[PDB]
């Protein structure tokens, strides 16, 4: 009577705490393991470690569509977390010829690509049209900054830990962005894909108490060390001048200058922590404690 | 009381597990956190993961000559685990200016280089420099890491055992030695510290691990209950190294055909798995069941 998860991209980064998560959720989780993966000892150690957690592994390749329909057939519900986003197609054609899929989750955990209007966005709504035409019931987990992306390095780029002096801050960095450990993502994800009240539904993860500016989560940090930190402030202008990953750049645009993540509300039906509200997730200055 | 190890490629491979091992050893543990690290979300999250087991960063690069001697100065015994060789006569220098470090172990742990293309050359090289500062030293040497050669029966190309065919090479009936990585460093861990390997080569040899590459398939197949398609390939053929990666073909030819790795006898005095008995190495029969 527990349901039966596949795990498509497993190995990544929120691919492996997916994984993880349905198995402390107590699912029968499945993980997709690849042929590529046997030259890459990374991959292989993590793929057999899940085994000994209790996962078991489904051999499957994109190219053979005949085995991607074999292991769908022994689940209930798939979720896939890529970024080799439009691979997915595939995988939807897997599932409609299956037929026992009762829901499948795609790799969408970023900012509402239907909310924009840039390829980032064009290829998840182009999965999200074929899984709606082929009437393949889902769900759609939007809306949060990965704490290790944006958090963890005070949102400075080209960095994953906490700068030493200095601080870059974007605009008055007054705009509200949601920054969530990715392990509460992940956990959010595995409690929501088999419950009613969200299937056919997004759901926001937007934890209300990490949504936060760049300056609260500075201050945040400034409180921990017990220094102030150098700050100058980087104009809309001037960061415009992006002259590539010019599309990183300008997601970073729309979440720290826009406010994509926060300018609109969320109700309470579709809101993950107002849903789950037992998942007591890692507030930021809980999350940075592990920097000092 | 504890001694202080400096782990250098603590987010290796090997160097993960060796951190690991001198934290369950009870040693304080310090990792070498490397400026380059930053950038990479894998190693981040590896070396502060570290931190919630008990064991400090130090931020220091290869470039910068003071900032190694900063590191080493801190602790009593310096590990590393490169495989970028040639790095470690840095650090050597570094070593020899502290004048406080007890012992070094470079970066062994495959065959003696001091019989035998250039792994070899380079290793011997980090010896030379290490004996001429008159820097007491460990060398772990005499294994192969299960995962490159256990875990594939000793096939190319991939790290998972193959479903139907199996390269033999020669009779396969050459000894060789297969240890479970994670064994290869609690014996590191037990042995950096041991007044009685002080300046000696310690082999890791464990008894039963000492197999053929028959002995290796047949205790596959016996798990299995399928006999493989054997295909022998003999000294001559295999020497058409024909494709300049070729360097790991050869070596692999000491190991599999000359049998380089068990043709000298060893003593109990110098053999890890007589010299810390109360490590339960894993055997391979054990190693080969996950992946099942
Ligand atoms: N704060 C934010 O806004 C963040 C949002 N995200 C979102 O995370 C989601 C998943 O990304 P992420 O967790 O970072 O993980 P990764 O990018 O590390 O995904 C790696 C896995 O993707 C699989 N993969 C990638 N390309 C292919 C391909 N051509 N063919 C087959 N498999 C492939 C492989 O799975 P396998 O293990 O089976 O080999 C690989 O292991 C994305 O949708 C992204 O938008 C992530 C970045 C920041
Ligand atoms: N069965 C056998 O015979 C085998 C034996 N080995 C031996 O294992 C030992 C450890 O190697 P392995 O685990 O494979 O190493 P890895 O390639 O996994 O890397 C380990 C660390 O090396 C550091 N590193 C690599 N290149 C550089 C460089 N130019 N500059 C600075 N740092 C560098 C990095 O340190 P950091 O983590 O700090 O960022 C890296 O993480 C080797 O001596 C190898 O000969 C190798 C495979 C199997």
């Amino acid at each position: 009577e527990k349901t039966r998860v596949l795990v498509v991209g497993g190995t990544g980064t929120m691919g492996r705490r997916i994984v993880r998560a349905c198995l402390a959720e107590g699912h029968e989780t499945y993980v997709l393991q690849q042929p590529e993966t046997r030259v890459d000892i990374e991959k292989v150690q993590l793929l057999y470690s899940y085994k000994r957690l209790g996962a078991r592994l489904i051999e499957a390749s994109f190219s053979d569509h005949q085995s991607l329909v074999s292991a769908v057939k022994q689940v209930d519900i798939v979720v896939a977390a890529m970024s080799s986003i439009l691979v997915q197609l595939k995988l939807v054609e897997a599932i409609k010829e299956a037929g026992n899929i009762k829901r499948f989750l795609p790799s969408e955990f970023g900012m509402d690509p239907s909310r924009m209007g840039r390829e980032t966005f064009d290829q998840k709504l182009e999965v999200r049209n074929a899984i709606e035409a082929a009437g393949i019931p889902h769900t759609y987990v939007v809306g949060a900054c990965f704490a290790a992306y944006f958090a963890g390095n005070l949102s400075q780029m080209g960095t994953l830990i906490p700068p030493k002096k200095k601080v870059n801050i974007y605009g008055d960095g007054n705009v509200k962005v949601v920054y969530v450990d990715e392990d509460d993502i992940a956990e959010y994800t595995a409690k929501t894909l088999d419950d009613p009240r969200t299937i056919n539904k997004t759901v926001y993860v937007r934890p209300t108490e990490n949504v936060l500016t760049q300056m609260e989560l500075v201050q945040i940090w400034e409180k921990l060390t017990g220094k102030e930190l150098e700050k100058t402030n980087i104009s809309a202008n001037d960061f415009l001048a992006d002259i590539p990953h010019q599309a990183g750049l300008g997601h970073f645009y729309h979440i720290f200058y826009e406010g994509c993540l926060t300018d609109h509300e969320v109700g309470d039906d579709e809101e993950a922590s107002k849903l789950y509200p037992d998942v007591k997730y890692t507030r930021m200055d809980e999350y940075l404690k592990i920097f000092l």
